[PDB]
């Protein structure tokens, strides 16, 4: 079985929205590497694609909020931070401390475990510990 995270995000975008906005988003997520994150900054990518930085940002954000989140937009670990601010903006601090504890290594809470369980810092990757 192959990963359908990226493809799922593309379709979702064209679904909720379409036109020029979707175009910009695709471009940003189009100039990325097989690592799960854009190989070039948004500024440069926007200059090469012939698009205003500010504009590309707004569209990139609206599309980044989609599922999966814009891991390439912010980053691999940043995907969680933005995911909360967008999904659960009320528990931004809650998940913020959790994602930081799990990323740096630590214990997790019972409620957070389930909240983060629905997500994963390895959307386009795979890894686990024993």
């Amino acid at each position: 079985y192959t990963p359908s995270e990226l493809e799922e995000l593309q379709q979702n975008i064209k679904l909720e929205l379409e036109g020029k906005e979707q175009e910009l988003a695709l471009e940003l997520l189009n100039y990325l590497n097989e690592k799960g994150f854009l190989s070039k900054s948004v500024e440069e990518i926007s200059d090469v694609l012939r698009c205003s930085v500010e504009e590309l940002e707004k569209v990139r954000q609206k599309v980044l909020r989609l599922e999966p989140l814009g891991v390439c937009s912010k980053d691999v670990w940043e995907f969680l931070e933005l995911q909360i601010e967008e999904i659960y903006p009320e528990e931004e601090e809650i998940l913020k401390k959790a994602l930081r504890d799990l990323k740096r290594g630590k214990k997790l809470k019972p409620e957070i475990k389930g909240k983060l369980s629905r997500l994963r810092l390895f959307p386009l990757s795979s890894s686990a510990e024993k």
